[PDB]
């Protein structure tokens, strides 16, 4: 698997979603660099205006592009899975508000790397920080802490991500996370390790649609 990942690959992103029965759909294009541990997109809302942050959807929005170091390249679950890919499933807690439910098929159609989306958001406050659009268009830096699912070939995950809050304060989402394989060859269990995260948020100054640019960095570590 990882063989298909030593250049540059084109990525595409699909979502559709439902948060409190408002429905929308995402369409993304990019390009990532698993070498560097590197991805660049562009997101757009194609229904019209996001009902909430773009922040609250970076994670839901391919881990395959996490650089591993070689020492601990046996533990890269993602990338062993390809071509035929992987499901990734997800619970986000919203402190002291709603959830996200998403699920996510996440594999190659030709040379580019897919991720297809469906998102249901339930319990959010019509005031609180989500659908109140008080969150920051910026992004912090996390640790991301993978397991070995050895009963259904595949990992679990966890992580808190941080919303900075236009008061000062921060709205923390807690991931719950599990990935199983699409095809049924042999995949790399790991041992516990995490990867940590940077990523940067901007606006195509051009671009009247609402949209969202993005940069991360992803790298494996704790081996
Ligand atoms: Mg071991």
């Amino acid at each position: 698997g990882e063989e298909l990942f030593t250049g540059v690959v084109p990525i595409l992103v699909e979502l559709d979603g439902d948060v409190n029965g408002h429905k929308f759909s995402v369409s993304g294009e990019g390009e990532g660099d698993a070498t560097y541990g590197k991805l660049t997109l562009k997101f757009i809302c194609t229904t019209g205006k996001l009902p909430v942050p773009w922040p609250t959807l970076v994670t839901t929005l391919v881990q395959c592009f996490s650089r591993y170091p070689d020492h601990m390249k046996q533990h890269d679950f993602f990338k062993s899975a390809m071509p035929e890919g992987y499901v990734q499933e997800r619970t986000i807690f919203f402190k002291d508000d709603g959830n996200y439910k998403t699920r996510a098929e996440v594999k190659f159609e030709g040379d580019t790397l897919v991720n297809r989306i469906e998102l249901k958001g339930i319990d959010f406050k019509e005031d609180g920080n989500i659908l109140g659009h008080k969150l920051e268009y910026n992004y912090n830096s996390h640790n991301v802490y993978i397991m070995a699912d050895k009963q259904k070939n595949g990992i679990k995950v966890n992580f808190k991500i941080r919303h900075n809050i236009e008061d000062g304060s921060v709205q923390l989402a807690d991931h719950y996370q599990q990935n199983t394989p699409i095809g049924d060859g042999p995949v790399l269990l790991p041992d516990n390790h995490y990867l940590s995260t940077q990523s940067a948020l901007s606006k195509d100054p051009n671009e009247k649609r609402d949209h969202m640019v993005l940069l991360e960095f992803h790298t494996a570590a704790g081996i």
